[PDB]
This record gives structure tokens, sequence and C-alpha cells, in this order.
């Protein structure tokens, strides 16, 4: 029955169509299961593809109000498969007053259908500056994915842990197999396999609510 804070980031490729109705489901069917086990689940919603990072609701208690914010939803496009979700993640962990972070448990529920850019491959778009690790939010976009580049893991490691937050690696099964090792390099961690149906991913949610 205690406050609990899900913070669902998801990918918004082209390779992301289609895979869409996957995540628009696994989204409402996440609230609405864990509104049901608590009393007090606060659920705030982001949106990344390699443009930048867009956060769209913070954390709130309104259901019916994040599933038309989800559902509304609509991929673009990219020429590279890897994406930019991992600066999402650094941002939405720093940014406690932006993303509304309160003091129960705070779970990242990332959702991608990709690999992803890590630190140094940014270079080849001339952007020599490496993440400093705090908050660059000002009218929802992240400005700063301009200047610094995609974070080291270890920076991720840090982060995550000074703040609170678990994150989820929610990807696709062709692409499961990378980042369980990404869940070896960023110690407590897990990862679901995405599809048309949610429970391998509720029953993580739910596996980490009763620890509590």
């Amino acid at each position: 029955d205690n406050s609990v804070d899900l913070y669902f980031l998801m990918g918004l490729s082209g390779s992301a169509q289609g895979h869409l109705s996957n995540v628009q489901t696994l989204g409402s069917d996440l609230l609405k299961a864990l509104n049901e086990i608590s009393r007090s689940g606060r659920i705030g919603f982001g949106s990344i593809v390699n443009m930048t990072f867009q956060h769209i609701l913070k954390l709130t208690a309104d259901s019916s109000q994040f599933q038309r914010e989800l559902r509304k939803q609509l991929v673009s496009g990219k020429l590279a498969t890897p994406k930019g979700q991992l600066d999402a993640v650094v941002q939405v962990a720093i940014c406690l007053g932006e993303i509304g972070w309160r003091n129960g448990t705070r779970f990242l529920v990332l959702v991608t259908d990709n690999d992803f850019h890590l630190a140094k491959d940014k270079t080849l778009g001339t952007r020599q500056n490496t993440s400093d690790g705090r908050c660059h939010l000002d009218d929802g976009m992240y400005r700063s994915r301009g200047e610094p580049d995609y974070q080291s893991v270890v920076q991720l490691a840090s982060k995550l842990a000074e703040n609170n937050i678990q994150p989820i690696f929610v990807v696709p099964s062709r692409m499961v197999k990378t980042y369980e090792k990404l869940t070896t390099f960023i110690p407590k961690l897990t990862i679901g396999e995405l599809s048309d149906d949610s429970s391998n991913v509720a029953q993580l949610i739910r596996n980490a609510y009763s620890k509590l």
C-alpha cells in the first residue's frame, strides 16, 4: 500500500511504428494495474528518439490524463538505428523538480525497439563536451543535447543510485540480450520483453512492489 512513482520513458522512432500500439497498451495497463495495488501510484511520461528528450507529463495521480497523453503520441524519423534514450534516462533521474519525484520508490520504465548511442559515439556529430550529470530542462526539451554528449555507463550507475531510481529496460525480444549486459554494467536495474502482452513487464514492477 506504500507510495510509488512510475516514470514511463518511450521511443518515438520510425522503427517504433507498429510497436506504438505495444507501447500504448504498455502504459495504460501498467497505470491501471498499479492503481489497483496502490492508492498512491504517481505516473509521469516522457518521449525520446534523438531530436531530443521531451518531458510531456509530470508524475500525477490522474489516470485518465496519462492514458490520453500516451495514446495521443505519434512517431517521427531518424537515419541511424541506435537511439539517444540514455540521455533521457540521465535527465529524468536528475530533473527532480520537472519529473515530480517524491519520497517513495521511483521506477524509470525505459521502452525502445533498437540499440543506443553510448559515450564517445557523439564525436562524428562534432559534440566534444562530456555530460556533466546536472539538469538541463527548460521548455520541456533537453536543450543541452546539442552541446554535451551521451553519458558514460558509470555516470548512469552513480546518479541512478544517488537520486534513488530503479530503471527497467523494457525492450523487444531481438534486442533484449544486449541490454541485459548493460544491466550487468549498471547494477540493480532489470529488463522486460516488450510485446503485444504486458504480463512480463508488470511482474517486475509488481515484484519490486512486494519488496517494500
